[PDB]
């Protein structure tokens, strides 16, 4: 059941903003672990003396990574005046969340028809304002509002490159790294209370609920009427054998914000070749990897889907698969991206639902909490 | 001359400890970029809730990255009930740092006979205390006092594994990386005023002034007994044609600061060919290079040390060269190493002086200020 209750026109995932103390260190280290391009800047060589913001790009997946300058180089500036390219972008907010959350993700940006009116809509229906629309170089309009925690869901919209004010990078400093990483396909916050996290931002997006097919969480999925913008949400479930990795990420991160970024891969065995390649030298690391009783089980499960040699490459690189109704999900999980125990990464390619490929194709591995534990329980069996 | 006036014995340099947001993707970048392994953490893993701190070793030369945790994950201790493993860590300064002057050196830290010892005779001759002496675990005693703005030089003393609480990195997550670095050579501060800068540091330390054999500052350095501990420190010269480089550091680094790390390499060839392999794939950028008219004239310069096709090399790297009456030097810098126009990296090789190679054979490159300034007025003549 999809009613397409969007309140106003919602296109696609745009970007992700990270909040950094060192820009240039965090996007450097995620350029060669995930494979992506250096490709705009704004900074003090864009006239920028507010901060300092560097976009990677791989397919349609963009990456935004900014930190702030001293304020003193500044100073004098004032809304009206001022050098920054983001104009939501303030020195002290940035410095508190950094210090309350360490690194992570401020902003979860979609494009729209209509930011003003999208803000506008998103107000009018209960969203806690957290910019109001600004138009930037009479092309593109931005606005936010508050998604979760200290994230905030931030609208983008063009009249017809990525924002006015930042410029294309140097071809020397743009060398064409490409992993196969190609979009974002849904982005995870990790709440205290799921029940009035889901009523707010279903309450102003009008998003639905997407349909699914113990282990310390419950969770849901709010979808966009096409189900191309996803965005599930996790909340802890306490008094559990393990405990929760929900409630450990709030206690980590000061309260709710996002824990994973999915991204989809063209070809997620090269993907993962090219990033378990690199994890020992300046990459990404991987979560410890099923045994083999998993992939032996794999057989049951997707032997119609997966040859034999498609699932002995997935046991080679810790692919962990799982299948609804209607298509069938690889993915693998990084150990978290920072120092703290937070946010963590997850690459997926989706298989079937062809008609474009549907979004959501397979869910979001949630059979995976059972047949990862069947397998272990398996695995101390067999030795 | 060298007096020989220390006035407590001192050995080497040890290490050098960075202050980060985010102490992993600062080490994995700097390790990947300099060729420098995982060799020691310290951080939730082994029971630490208060800061992340990560070791990169490259032979000799160790480089730490610290960062701290939310402070609510150790609200609870007290200094007797700690689990920092550097017991002058302190949130607060560590935030109030990084905001102030973004990703820096904090400490440079040098091994010595007694740190308690050192401690005491650098307060009684002057130094402002930072930290005062702490023994870990009965092994190893550590002091600071301040050097110069907010950086503080730290002294290490051994009894007989870099610092008690710090474990040995896994082998899997330790890559064997290594692109010839072998030592810190020198380390570089700036100041608003040189003569009080070195008054206060001699004073306290009985450095001595080393010998040296209009572009923006004024320098000198500073020295221990067997002249392998050196401290350099530059002040603006105003007025001048261009805008002093120490002056535009001041102004971004809100003040004082490390301006430069020099590491020695055994092999600058092989360095500079393996740092420029990865300047776009996440490592370091280096300086622009010289016109080749600089490479025409080293033949005069220094055509009885380097052969035709050495100076050759060091053209098709970008290496300097300077020389004294003592030795020759090799060196490049690279661009600054995070968002800040403030604190970069020196890579030098130096020929010469040997009876062991003494310190500072060849100088530090002053007359590298004239010649790349001549050769630049020459090349445009030659256009
Ligand atoms: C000493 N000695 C030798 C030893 C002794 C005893 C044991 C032992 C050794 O061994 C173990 C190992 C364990 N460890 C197994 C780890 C299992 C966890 C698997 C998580 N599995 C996912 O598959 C998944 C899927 C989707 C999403 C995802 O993406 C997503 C969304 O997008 C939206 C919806 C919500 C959602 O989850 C996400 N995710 O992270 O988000 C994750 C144990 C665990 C529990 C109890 C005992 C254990 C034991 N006994
Ligand atoms: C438009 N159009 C086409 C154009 C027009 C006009 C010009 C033009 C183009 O072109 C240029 C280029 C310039 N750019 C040349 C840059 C020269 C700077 C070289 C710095 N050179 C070092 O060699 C060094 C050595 C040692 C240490 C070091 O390590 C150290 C220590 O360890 C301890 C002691 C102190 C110390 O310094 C360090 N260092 O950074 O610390 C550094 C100009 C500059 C000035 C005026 C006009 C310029 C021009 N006209
Ligand atoms: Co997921
Ligand atoms: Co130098």
């Amino acid at each position: 059941k999809n009613p397409k209750s969007d309140k106003f026109k919602v296109k696609r995932f745009h970007h992700i903003e990270f909040w950094c103390g060192d820009a240039t260190n965090v996007a450097r280290r995620f350029s060669w672990g995930l494979g992506m391009r250096f490709s705009a800047k704004s900074d003090l060589s864009t006239g920028n003396m507010v901060h300092a913001s560097y976009l990677l790009t791989s397919g349609d997946l963009r990456f935004l990574f900014t930190a702030p300058y001293s304020p003193s180089l500044s100073a004098g500036e004032i809304k009206p005046t001022t050098t920054a390219s983001i104009p939501s972008f303030d020195h002290g907010s940035c410095r508190s969340f950094f210090s309350s959350h360490g690194l992570g993700v401020r902003a979860v940006a979609i494009e729209v028809e209509d930011a003003e009116s999208a803000f506008s809509i998103s107000v009018a229906n209960g969203a806690i304002p957290s910019s109001p629309p600004i138009v930037l170089n009479e092309a593109v309009t931005i606005a936010e509002v508050k998604l979760y925690g200290d994230v905030v869901l931030r609208y983008v919209s063009y009249k017809a490159e990525f924002l006015p004010g930042f410029e294309r990078v140097e071809d020397a400093s743009s060398f064409p790294l490409d992993y196969g990483i190609r979009r974002l396909d849904h982005a995870v916050g990790n709440v205290p209370e799921l029940g009035p996290a889901l009523t707010y931002v279903a309450g102003f997006t009008g998003f639905h609920q997407f349909a699914e097919f113990e282990s310390g969480l419950n969770s849901a999925v709010l979808a966009s009427n096409d189900e191309m913008v996803l965005l599930p949400i996790n909340e802890p479930v306490h008094g559990t054998k393990r405990k929760s990795q929900i409630q450990t990420y709030l206690e980590h991160n000061e309260g709710a914000g996002l824990q994973h970024l999915a991204l989809m891969s063209e070809d997620i065995f090269r993907t993962l070749r090219e990033m378990r390649k690199r994890s020992s030298i300046g990459g990404f690391d991987f979560m410890p990897s099923p045994p083999p009783t998993y992939y032996q089980n794999l057989k049951k499960r997707v032997g119609d889907v997966l040859s034999d040699d498609q699932i002995k490459e997935c046991e080679e690189l810790g692919i962990l698969v799982d299948r609804d109704d209607q298509g069938t999900l690889l993915q693998i999980f990084t150990k978290p991206l920072g120092d703290r125990p937070t946010i963590f990464i997850e690459i997926i390619q989706r298989v079937g639902c062809m008609m474009y490929q549907s979004g959501g194709c397979g869910g979001f591995g949630k059979g995976n909490f059972s047949e990862l534990f069947k397998s272990i329980e398996e695995y101390e069996k067999t030795l």
